[PDB]
């Protein structure tokens, strides 16, 4: 069990564009 951490930790980076985009794609679409 050492390789699924790595994806674990990968997530800190999903979530942050998860969310970046999330506003990002609504706001440029609705200005």
């Amino acid at each position: 069990s050492a390789q699924e951490e790595a994806e674990a930790e990968e997530r800190r980076l999903q979530e942050q564009e998860e969310l970046e985009n999330y506003i990002e794609h609504v706001l440029l679409r609705r200005p």
